[PDB]
């Protein structure tokens, strides 16, 4: 908004300063005879700074004027050593500009005049931002690699441009190629820049240098969803054992792919990222066979065993609420609308029979199981982001909130049982609902229920929320109308709208048609009731069929191919989680280690095809 | 109907008069030896007028007879100065006909005989009508431009045909090209006719001359939805600042596009028009970035702020109806069907406690807010069309009617409160429903609810109306059958159909299944009831599933791509409305003005691409 307005004013201010400067105007439209006469007058301000700190050589490079750029260079060679000075294009020399324009006659002329090939374009328009259309890095090698200029990238390296140079983000030129929109040119420019890594004395290969986030180019291809660069980079990690007719046994390196646990791996990065195209990497041929085999061998048995424990635990909590201690009430009824018969016992009376001691066993099992949930969920999100990266795992998984909220409602029921507080049915009823609805976390391990259950998550976070905002507006209008229509009437015949919170709840139930329409037929109802309830019935039939259309076309050709891809992504997210919190004796590491096969200390996945 | 019948009889009358005239028949089938002998006899009626005022040169031009047309011209040259005289083809000379047929040998022969290139074909078959298949303008330059004849348009201009000539609609030849079905030939014929605007002494360029509606050719391309002519015309208004590799900074003129407020602009014309293809112009690259930036910067905050005020106002009106003054009834009940307990107070008793004065604050806030609605909606539609162009904005927006009807129902409740009239629940109940259902006007500002809420409008104005006409027919048959089946029975057991207005309302509720089927089981019902209610239940299950099919296929591949385009069109209609009624201090004008950048007094939108 405001900064994009400020960029627009500086770009218009650039064009004004070109027109009102006879030096800069001459370089824009290649009037070399105008370049002569301003130098015939005096050896004047070639140190004219424009709006973005332009010099006239920067103007001649931007508008692709060869002959205009020459006259600046013989008259003042020092303008090749000058960068732009403004905050928007800081550090950019005319070497950067001639490379991006692919003006090769100009960039040969600049390298003849020792133009600095290590100049860092550190301006704001060169950062990797949502508000910059290019991210070319900041070195002229990085700018040449992104414009697909195989001649200039050779020309700069043969004049001393360093292929080891990083940016403020730490991205080397191999990282920057992965961030490029034309992914096929990036593969050709990958191999050429990797070919100049002849040096076996630079301590580390170029494809193994991490950026400041600690990602290598291989791992950065997985995070960005760059499936084209991912398949290309993986062929360096293949090793074909044999070829038997149509058969081919291929051996995969599985080093940065597999979750080793010391550093964040390629499986962990893809699960925790916001790119939709990173999920496409899970179907690639090292990663697909890797995570499907550790699911079938070890992930799925340790998930169904972990669901059978949660099922027996939630039956144990359920029985402790069915058999909760209750005694007949003491006082008399305050009013004839008082429905209550029983009340909960105090702590002294709650354990005075042998049936109360079998319950006390299950209540302690419930308390312990709720603490263990808080011992494994509450600390392990503090080492992550407390609310933000936790909340980014809520859009990935809502069952983080639901089982923490379950375990809190249980310990609230414990504290209310200790201090003998009235109203234990409130935290119990939240916990029975939350604790049972957490069983459909375990629907993802079953191939029948798994894809069905993600479609729940898409429609609660989507279309059912769109419906409920417009439902609550219609309810607030009609519950208020139904309240005042029956505000004069006797409530002993038709009590649906007797006060305003019940009128509001009756209209919600009439909207969903889960209670019948109010009718007596023995008494006269207001005529305004039938007019209003007819209009209410049409608007509800409109909305509840609008939802059924909206839930439809969003979920047949839009997310039906996505729900099965997100089910396979939940298998990976479940397996990465179960491998992380279980010890190595329970989880044998995937692949086959070397060192007894001559392959090293790396772990290999053999895929026969 | 009648006039299309009259056109058909004149076209058959033309062919009869050709056959029974030996002059006109000879020119139709190119019998030049028959043309000789009628002139050998006498210098006879070459002034023969046919049915549409044809002469024989008009016949020879219509049937593409070169050699037949020559014999008319040497024998009588004055027939090139004659137009057709009938009302259907008035003004049409043989110059018009030879141009439309692209008979270039004939039109060179006519221009050799000083044929009038400024002749106005003002006949009814040349007007822009739904009942004419061509709109070619009315000058021979306009006819040449529409048949794609680049040779004849040069030939007429080099004989003196004026490119500044307008029609009865005021359309110059550049306007007429935009109205043409082959839009790609129109772009080539645009540039050629714009090339002959060498004259810098004709006070105004050809692309800047308005028609009688005040539209220029650029604005007429937006109104007609001519997206091909729109992109072509916009390239005259671009200005490329620089080109940096793949980047390009383009500067857009934004003069006739942006709502300046003095004259109707291109954004205002497209919103208020009935063409569906004009909505395609909103996705074009000056217009899309313009209206998305003024929505995100200024349109959406002033719309959510304006919805938060309407939400607090409608809660204030709601509480003033919940706490409406009511007293216990005075008289005794007229009958045991009288349900009423309370009645509304008179004006004297209505304000006699401190709780009635807090309500009086909110009641005055309600009265003032209803007048302000009538001060900003009722005058500003009178300056528009009172009912017609107002009603054309009802098919655009139904919330014009709904918030005017709300504000009327509030002031009716005020007048009923003043004169102390019984029955204030009737205008209150309409106003609670209307006032709350106007909150989903503000669903369009939210990207989640916006596309959902237009699908409400498509289905109430569409499929739910188709259902309700056929519902009311089925209800009127079965409520009448259910009335007479229980007409003999005792109503104290089953009172659903006790009189005819309740039988009609019960059948409506039984149709929508919002009340249960009438049953007693303690008494014998008529056997005709079970037969009828079974047939009623099948026909309702037929219809309510027919609707669910009809609401489906009309709204998945038919309007699902249209509902999102109509949501973006509502953003534009909301933004044009909010810019129009808010002052310039609240709304900073979009773009960047010139005059401090050497660009003039125009306002420019920079788009980097
Ligand atoms: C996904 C959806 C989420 C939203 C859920 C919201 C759904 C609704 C949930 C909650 C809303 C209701 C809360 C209060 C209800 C009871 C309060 C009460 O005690 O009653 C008192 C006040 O009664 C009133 O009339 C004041 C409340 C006006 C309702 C306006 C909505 C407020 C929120 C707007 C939000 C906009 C939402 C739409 C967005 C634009 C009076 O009632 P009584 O006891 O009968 O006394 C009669 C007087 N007598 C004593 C003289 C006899
Ligand atoms: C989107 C849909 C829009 C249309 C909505 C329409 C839906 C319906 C809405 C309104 C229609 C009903 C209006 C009158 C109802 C009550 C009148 C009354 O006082 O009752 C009296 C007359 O009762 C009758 O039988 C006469 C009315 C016959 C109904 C024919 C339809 C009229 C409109 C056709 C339009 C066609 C529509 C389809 C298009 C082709 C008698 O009733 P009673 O009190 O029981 O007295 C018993 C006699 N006793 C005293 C001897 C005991
Ligand atoms: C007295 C004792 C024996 C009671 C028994 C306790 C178990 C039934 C509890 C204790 C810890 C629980 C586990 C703690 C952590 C998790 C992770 C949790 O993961 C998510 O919900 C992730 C969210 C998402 O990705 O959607 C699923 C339940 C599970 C396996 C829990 C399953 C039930 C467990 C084993
Ligand atoms: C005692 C009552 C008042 C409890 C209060 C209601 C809410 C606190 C709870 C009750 C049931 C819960 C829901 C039960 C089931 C689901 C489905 C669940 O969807 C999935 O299974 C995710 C997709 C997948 O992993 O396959 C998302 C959470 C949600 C909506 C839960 C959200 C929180 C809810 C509404
Ligand atoms: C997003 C989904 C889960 C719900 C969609 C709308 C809800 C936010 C609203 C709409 C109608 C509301 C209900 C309508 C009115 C009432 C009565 C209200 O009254 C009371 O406090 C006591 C019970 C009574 O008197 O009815 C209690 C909340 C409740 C059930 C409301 C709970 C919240 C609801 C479901
Ligand atoms: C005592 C006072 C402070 C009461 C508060 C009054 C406001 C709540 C009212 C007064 C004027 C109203 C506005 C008058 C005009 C309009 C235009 C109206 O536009 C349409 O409905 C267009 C129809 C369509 O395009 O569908 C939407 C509501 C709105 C913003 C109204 C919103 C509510 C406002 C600000
Ligand atoms: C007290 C009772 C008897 C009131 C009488 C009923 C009608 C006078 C009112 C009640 C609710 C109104 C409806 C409430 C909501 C809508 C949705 C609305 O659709 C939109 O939101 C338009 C699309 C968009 O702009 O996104 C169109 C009008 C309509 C059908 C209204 C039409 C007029 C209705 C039926
Ligand atoms: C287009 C949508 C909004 C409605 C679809 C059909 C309506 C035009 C008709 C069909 C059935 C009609 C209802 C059926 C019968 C009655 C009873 C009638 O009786 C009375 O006057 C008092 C109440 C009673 O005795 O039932 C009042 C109107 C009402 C509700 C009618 C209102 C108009 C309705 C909804
Ligand atoms: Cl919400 C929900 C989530 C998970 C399950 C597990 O359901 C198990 C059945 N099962 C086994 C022991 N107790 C129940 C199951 C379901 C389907 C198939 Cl095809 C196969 C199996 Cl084994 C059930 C409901
Ligand atoms: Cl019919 C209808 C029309 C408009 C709204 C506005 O709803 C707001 C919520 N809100 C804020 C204050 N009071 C309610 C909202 C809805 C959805 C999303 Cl994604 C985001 C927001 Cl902020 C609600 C119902």
């Amino acid at each position: 908004e405001s900064w994009a307005q400020s960029r627009d004013e500086q770009n218009l201010l650039q064009q004004k300063r070109i027109w009102e400067s006879p030096l800069l105007l001459a370089a824009k439209d290649n009037d070399v005879q105008a370049l002569n006469k301003l130098l015939k007058y005096e050896d004047c301000k070639v140190h004219q700074r424009g709006a973005m700190g332009e010099t006239a050589l920067h103007i001649a490079a931007l508008y692709d004027n060869l002959e205009a750029a020459m006259v600046l260079m013989e008259a003042a060679p020092e303008l090749v050593f000058e960068p732009m000075t403004s905050e928007l294009y800081e550090g950019q020399t005319a070497l950067h500009i001639a490379v991006v324009n692919q003006n090769m006659n100009l960039v040969r002329a600049l390298l003849a005049r020792r133009a600095s090939v290590s100049a860092r374009a550190t301006g704001t328009a060169f950062r990797r931002s949502p508000c910059n259309l290019i991210y070319f890095g900041e070195h002229p090698l990085s700018f040449a690699a992104c414009v697909n200029s195989e001649e200039i990238v050779r020309l700069l390296i043969e004049h001393g441009a360093d292929i080891r140079a990083q940016d403020s983000l730490g991205n080397t030129v191999l990282h920057i190629l992965i961030l490029q929109p034309n992914k096929t040119f990036a593969c050709q420019m990958y191999n050429l820049l990797l070919s100049y890594d002849r040096h076996g004395d630079h301590l580390q290969p170029l494809d193994l240098v991490p950026n400041h986030q600690g990602l290598t180019p291989f791992k950065l291809a997985g995070v960005e969803g760059n499936t084209v660069m991912f398949q290309h980079l993986m062929q360096k990690r293949k090793h074909t054992q044999w070829t038997y007719g149509p058969l081919t046994s291929t051996l995969y390196d599985l080093t940065e792919i597999d979750s080793s646990g010391d550093e964040q791996s390629l499986l962990e990065l893809i699960i925790t990222t916001k790119k939709r195209e990173a999920r496409q990497i899970l179907d690639q041929t090292p990663v697909k066979e890797l995570v499907s085999l550790k699911w079938k061998r070890y992930g799925r048995p340790y998930f169904c065993m972990l669901g059978a424990i949660y099922l027996l635990y939630i039956i144990c909590f359920t029985m402790c609420c069915i058999y909760r201690p209750l005694k007949p009430r003491t006082n008399n009824r305050t009013s004839p609308r008082d429905n209550t018969l029983l009340q909960q016992k105090l702590l002294q009376e709650a354990y005075m029979t042998p049936k109360d001691d079998i319950r006390l066993v299950g209540e302690l099992v419930t308390v312990i199981g709720a603490i263990i949930i808080l011992l494994v969920e509450v600390p392990d999100i503090f080492r992550m982001g407390v609310t933000r990266f936790f909340g980014q795992t809520i859009l990935g998984g809502p069952f983080h909130v639901l089982i923490i909220t379950y375990a809190f409602m249980v310990l609230v029921t414990m504290v209310m049982r200790l201090i003998s507080a009235s109203g234990e049915v409130v935290p119990m009823s939240f916990a029975l609902v939350l604790g049972w609805c957490n069983v459909m976390y375990f629907a993802r391990g079953f191939q029948m229920l798994g894809p069905f259950t993600i479609m729940i998550q898409k429609m609660i976070f989507g279309d059912l929320m769109r419906f409920c905002w417009l439902m609550a507006v219609v309810i607030l209008g009609f519950a208020s109308a139904f309240y005042i229509i029956f505000q004069t009437e006797d409530p002993e015949e038709l009590g649906h709208f007797y006060d305003y919170p019940m009128a509001l709840f009756s209209t919600f139930e009439l909207f969903l048609t889960i209670i019948d329409g109010p009718a007596n037929y023995n008494v006269d109802l207001p005529f305004m009731y039938s007019i209003t309830y007819a209009a209410f019935a049409i608007i509800a039939t409109l909305l509840m069929l609008n939802l059924l259309i909206a839930m439809m076309g969003d979920t047949h050709w839009r997310v039906a191919h996505e729900r099965d891809e997100l089910w396979r992504a939940q298998i990976v997210a479940t397996t990465v989680m179960l491998e992380r919190k279980l010890p190595r004796c329970l989880w044998p590491r995937s692949g086959i280690c070397g060192r007894e096969y001559g392959l090293g200390d790396r772990w290999f996945l053999r895929v026969e095809d």
